DNA sequence: AAACATTCGTTCACGTGAGTTCCAGTACAAGTCTGGTC
C-alpha cells in the first residue's frame, strides 16, 4: 500500500531499461522491472505502465501544461 | 333665450426601433484510434 521510490530512481530504472534494450540484454530489463514492481504500489504501477506505453490520457492538452509552466 | 353641432386638449391602446442577455451554429486545434510496410 506504500512505495519507497523517488522520481530520480524511477528515471534511472527507465534509463536502464532503454539502454539495455539498445544493447540486447533482456536480463537487465527483467531486473529493473522487478525492482520497480517490488518497490511500488498498484497506483504507481498503473501510472508507470501508462508512462512506458507513452499514453497518460490526462484530458489536459500539452499546450495547457506548457502555458501553466511559463 | 334654449338646443344641437363642432373643436380642442386629454386619454388609452397598439405598433415599431434600439439596447442587452442568452444560446446555437461555426471555425479551428489537439487528442485518440486505426492502417500499411519495412
Amino acid at each position: 500500500q506504500k512505495g519507497s521510490l523517488t522520481i530520480q530512481q524511477v528515471n534511472d530504472l527507465l534509463d536502464s531499461i532503454a539502454s539495455n534494450n539498445s544493447a540486447k540484454r533482456k536480463d537487465l530489463i527483467k531486473k529493473s522491472l522487478l525492482q520497480l514492481i517490488t518497490q511500488s504500489s498498484a497506483l504507481e504501477q498503473k501510472w508507470l505502465i501508462r508512462m512506458i506505453i507513452k499514453d497518460l490520457k490526462l484530458g489536459v492538452s500539452q499546450q495547457t501544461i506548457f502555458s501553466v509552466f511559463h
